């Protein structure tokens, strides 16, 4: 036992290596797929994959050749608890086969899916990414809006209904072979925590109040422009005036929503292109703040093989953007098809922390090579993003010119911000509340269209805008949905990533609530290198420890809070409850009429 515990470590020291090497192989596949999308390299992915699976599953059996239940290491038993741990693996052979076809066929559908110009049925070649994308965010003709909102959705959604129901009776099939009772559950052991799920409820709720006035007010202000016949005052908002065709952030509508139109709302876009940056100068404008902070630089590999601007040569690929770990040594990559504005200068910092958290841990076995738990992942490069934003970055770059930053303009930065980061957490909610809810059985498939919108309705106040039925199937719309990327992370990381961002500015010395010159939302960590070894000490950790323990690394707390992403938004709260009185704003809404049984 003894004997057995050191054969084991040297087992494990062996294994580890050999799983990221055959990962590696099975990463390249899957990225040359996501970057050029044929008949040819899904069955290559797919095979690969296949061939994974079936090794994964030879080492569960082989976990059991060994006592380490009763190993006195608890790093040990860690790695042996994650190596049982196979998902879909664990499914028969054709099985795991019918499976990746099934993902293949939705995440393929979505990326290619194309639109007729709604001024020009000629033409037929619009993709999300980026031409209804820039409808969406740019037109203020609701009809416009409506058109490209019901094109969009008819084509990634509905096309795929009966691959998105096999989908889940072949999640649902694995979860159970591991023992989990539903893919929900197998999603969750990924936070390490029983009362996960009713954490984040205690969490929603104490936000819900200042969800709800945002949207009280942003429905007030988009009646003064579309007018009462387009949005009501007691119901649901329709979603395609939001800016956004998932309504999951409205700060593309911020030009007509903003508490105070004569005073600056920040808008770089204009400027990046003023000063001509490209996507290369973005990505390099990341990588210095990362090694501004005394963190690590991007290696060659990085700029070698990523493909930072969406390829000219007509070729189907993945535009949703995504950051890629290799599995051997500075291999990192993105893929995004980036263009020049500022949200995309945010989602650039979005990306490279991931990339930073992949580099910082490359030394762990390859089990602990993964975020301490999803959210975490998510949240690195969004700490970086809000000091990116602030006024105070964007003067230091150049990009905000003739800036003064009074209370109304401080309302204003304040409200935009919100429209991304309040906004977001309801519909980051519905989107696992949705796929868990059919994981669990607990919805009929009769029934599963209106579920969603339902879903939509209670906790965003939003609904679409036309009538839709179960003849629709409106969920795979969004990209993680076709994709079978678990949403909670985000739901977590918009919560974490305000008690890193807090921790990071009080480290830095940007942040005193004693102080009316360092307030929170102003806070800039570029070059702070107190803020980048608290980084360090927690993202060198990996999946090493619970997540706990990560998050005590990097400032002594060991619990998720929503008292830091309050903290930020109270002036605001303040501001905007007595606004919304002064103006007698209704809040709240009657059910939807948007989805017919
Ligand atoms: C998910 O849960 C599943 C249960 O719902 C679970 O499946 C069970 O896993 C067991 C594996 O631990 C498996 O156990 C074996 O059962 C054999 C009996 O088989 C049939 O008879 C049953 C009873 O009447 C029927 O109901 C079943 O359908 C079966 O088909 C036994 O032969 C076998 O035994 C041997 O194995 C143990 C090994 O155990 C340990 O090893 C060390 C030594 O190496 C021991 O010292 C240690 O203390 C411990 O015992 C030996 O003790 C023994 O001498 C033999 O070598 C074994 O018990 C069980 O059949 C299976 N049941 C069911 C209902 O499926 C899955 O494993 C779970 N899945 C995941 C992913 O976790
Ligand atoms: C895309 O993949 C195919 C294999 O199906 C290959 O022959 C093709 O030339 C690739 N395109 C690019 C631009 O890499
Ligand atoms: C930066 O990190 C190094 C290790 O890479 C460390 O020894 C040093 O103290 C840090 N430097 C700064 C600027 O704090
Ligand atoms: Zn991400």
């Amino acid at each position: 036992l003894v004997k057995e515990e050191i054969q084991a470590k040297e087992y494990l020291e062996n294994l580890n290596k050999e799983l990221a090497k055959r990962t590696n192989v099975e990463t390249e596949a899957a990225w040359a797929y996501g970057s050029n999308i044929t008949d040819e390299n899904e069955k290559k992915k797919n095979e690969i994959s296949a061939e994974l699976a079936k090794f994964m599953k030879e080492v569960a059996s082989d976990t059991t050749k060994f006592q380490w239940r009763s190993y006195q290491s608890e790093d040990l038993k860690r790695q042996f608890k994650a190596l049982t741990k196979l998902g879909y693996a664990a499914l028969p052979e054709d099985d795991y086969a019918e499976l990746l076809d099934t993902l293949s066929a939705m995440e393929s559908n979505f990326a290619k899916v194309k639109v007729c110009d709604y001024k020009d049925s000629t033409k037929c070649d619009l993709a999300l990414d980026p031409e209804i994308e820039e409808v969406i965010s740019k037109s203020r003709d609701h009809e416009e809006l409506a058109y490209y909102w019901r094109e969009f959705y008819d084509k990634a959604g509905t096309a795929v209904r009966s691959q998105f129901e096999r989908y889940v009776e072949l999640n649902t099939k694995a979860a159970k072979l591991n023992n989990f009772t539903s893919g929900a559950e197998a999603w969750l052991d990924e936070y390490e925590d029983d009362t996960f799920e009713q954490q984040l409820e205690d969490i929603f709720a104490d936000i819900r109040p200042l969800y709800q006035q945002i949207h009280g007010y942003v429905r007030f202000r988009l009646r003064k422009h579309y007018g009462d016949a387009v949005v009501s005052e007691t119901g649901p908002i329709p979603m395609h005036l939001l800016g956004n065709m998932w309504a999951q952030q409205w700060s593309e509508i911020a030009d007509i929503v903003s508490p105070f139109p004569e005073k600056p709302l920040v808008d770089v876009s204009a400027e990046m292109e003023k000063q001509g940056y490209t996507p290369l100068k973005m990505f390099q404008m990341g990588d210095d703040f990362f090694t501004s902070m005394n963190l690590t630089k991007l290696p060659q590999d990085f700029w070698d093989k990523s493909i930072i601007e969406k390829p000219t040569d007509g070729r189907d690929l993945v535009c949703h953007a995504s950051a890629w770990d290799f599995y051997l040594i500075d291999d990192v990559r993105i893929k995004q098809c980036t263009r020049v504005t500022q949200d995309q200068l945010f989602t650039v910092h979005h990306e490279l922390g991931h990339i930073q958290y992949f580099l910082q841990y490359q030394h762990q076995p390859f089990v602990y090579r993964t975020g301490a738990n999803p959210g975490f992942h998510e949240a690195v490069g969004d700490v970086l993003s809000l000091s990116v934003s602030t006024p105070k970055h964007l003067e230091k770059i150049g990009l905000l010119k003739d800036y003064v930053r009074d209370d109304e303009a401080r309302i204003n930065q304040l409200f935009l911000t919100a429209l991304d980061k309040i906004v977001f957490l309801p519909f980051a909610f519905t989107m696992d509340k949705y796929r868990w809810s059919l994981f669990r059985g607990e919805v009929d498939k009769a029934n599963w269209n209106c579920a969603f919108w339902k879903l939509r309705d209670e906790y965003s106040g939003i609904e679409p805008p036309v009538v839709r039925s179960e003849k629709d199937f409106d969920a795979p719309a969004k990209y993680h949905i076709s994709a079978d990327v678990e949403y909670l992370r985000y739901l977590v990381s918009f919560i974490i990533q305000f008690q890193f961002y807090k921790s990071a500015c009080i480290k830095a010395g940007q942040y005193d609530p004693d102080n009316v010159e360092l307030p929170l939302d102003n806070c800039d960590i570029y070059g702070s290198a107190a803020a980048g070894a608290a980084f360090h000490n927690m993202l060198s950790m990996g999946a090493s420890k619970p997540w706990p323990d990560a998050l005590e690394a990097f400032n002594g707390e060991r619990i998720m809070s929503g008292k830091a992403i309050a903290e930020y938004f109270e002036p605001l709260r303040v501001w905007l409850e007595a606004e919304n009185i002064k103006n007698n704003v209704h809040i709240g809404w009657t059910t939807s009429n948007k989805c017919v049984s």
